């Protein structure tokens, strides 16, 4: 097996742990959010074929989005967030309740989510988010990221 | 887009380029052979799960082989093989005559094919191969590798 | 050329602009502190021989300290600190105030510097950190990584 | 530890094992030739700077050849040569007879030495060669390289 610079995870220990693996880059992001992160799988670039990575999907009556970037033109050029606990769950440790994705284009997805708690902030000057990782309760508890050149 | 090393192809500019692409290691690799290398098709292994790649199958009626590596214990550390020009084609232009793989659990696959013409060797030190990369016509013109830690 | 993911910069657009580069390990880490990390420095480890990276010296009358790594056994898993401005400057622009550095071996070194202002947090889980990039003026104001497998 | 994808060595068992480990490019290579290589030594870019790799010299009375490349726009393409035992030595075990070298400007240097014995080809499509590895006696048993992106 290869292996990619893993980092994070950003969040709390809930939920079950989960991990993409690597591929060839970004096509489509897919969440769903209210207060907290819900829903989060992506659709990921398989050496130019969409590919579909496993969903990590949430029961909660939350808002979907989806985020299509122009691959390969465009890709993730950062990541940031906040976590904390949430008070709506039986639940005391901390969740992803916001996430925000900035593009090389200048394109920026939001902030999803109640920008409450502790920040965290990957800005990437050189490199490729290649594959997601995180934990996955009845939220989205925790995110990771894998990158590549 | 994430890339990769990519080195070689050893072999002719005949037939018609192919690239699998990069995955996450090699699990079986399936090769049909006589005098020459004619088919050449592998199930890689993506991020646990097999993954079945494109078929670079040749019409000609050659010996079939499957190589088993036992993934992820064991593992490509060296290729090996025969580029030359052959007769029966008349084609010129050079083909893959023979190749031989090694593995790190000191496992050797033949030498298929004719074990003539000029000969190509890669060791590998610290690496694993990644994808496969190539020419195929009615038989393997070349072949080439891509590489990851 | 070759290149390595290169992530943040975390801080301000102050002062100069600096990259050491990357190399094969760290060392020993130098930095003064006070109510803001001043003096900024890295012995590399460059194939197996300490190599002193440049020096990026503060003139104020700060604190120093010596964070000496046992290599290559020991490695930075995660560096985490705090940014925002500094009423003792007279520019208004954002500055690392704090800096913690945490160790495969689970040794910590400091808080050095105030722990005020908007906090950022980089955990490694595979990949080194293999040379440091930044911006310093009279003081650090940004602080950004290098990073191989 | 960083590490490097490290491919080969093609020669012999003979003389003593040297590695210089990795650097960011290629400036310089240095090299004696005759019937065999002897010497071979290389100057390095090391994050911009040009670096002294060690040197691997022979004592033979060899003819002397400098290798400049216009780094960063040029750089190796390719690496291929000979090896095969040597009659003039007193020892049995293969060394390397020939090297030539390949750019991606399309400059050619040479075939230094006799290009007799075993052929040894590495042809790279993507990648950079980012230092040497090898052996030395008398003259140069082996060669390798290590690369990166
Ligand atoms: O046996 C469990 C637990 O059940 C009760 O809680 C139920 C659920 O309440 C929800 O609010 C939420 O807290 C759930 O927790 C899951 O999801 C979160 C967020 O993704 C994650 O942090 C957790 O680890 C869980 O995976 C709860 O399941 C109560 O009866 C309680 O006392 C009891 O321990
Ligand atoms: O010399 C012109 C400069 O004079 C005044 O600044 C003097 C210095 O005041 C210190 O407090 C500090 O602000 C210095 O600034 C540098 O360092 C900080 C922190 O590293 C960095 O953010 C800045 O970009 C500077 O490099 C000042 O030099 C002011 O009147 C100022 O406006 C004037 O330019
Ligand atoms: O000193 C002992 C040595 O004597 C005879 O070898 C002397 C040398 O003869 C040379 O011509 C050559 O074979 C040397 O070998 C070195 O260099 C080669 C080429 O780089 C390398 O392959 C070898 O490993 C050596 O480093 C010899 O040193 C023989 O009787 C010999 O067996 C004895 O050791
Ligand atoms: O593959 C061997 C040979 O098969 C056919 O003759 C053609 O496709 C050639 O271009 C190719 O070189």
């Amino acid at each position: 097996a290869s292996q990619t610079i893993t980092v994070g995870p950003w969040g709390g220990p809930g939920g079950n742990g989960w991990d993409d693996g690597s591929y060839t880059g970004i096509r489509q992001i897919e969440l769903s959010y209210k207060e907290a992160i819900g829903s989060f799988s992506v659709i990921y670039d398989l050496n130019g074929d969409p590919f579909s990575g496993p969903k990590h999907t949430s029961k909660l009556p939350y808002k979907n989005v989806k985020i299509e970037l122009k691959f390969p033109d465009e890709f993730l050029e950062s990541v940031s967030g906040y976590t904390g606990p949430f008070s709506a769950l039986a639940t005391p440790t901390p969740v992803v309740r916001s996430l925000t994705f900035k593009t090389n284009k200048g394109r920026t997805f939001g902030p999803y989510g109640d920008e409450e708690g502790t920040y965290f902030n990957l800005p990437i000057e050189n490199g490729l988010i290649v594959g997601f990782k995180g934990r996955t309760g009845d939220l989205l508890d925790a995110i990771g990221i894998h990158m590549s050149l």
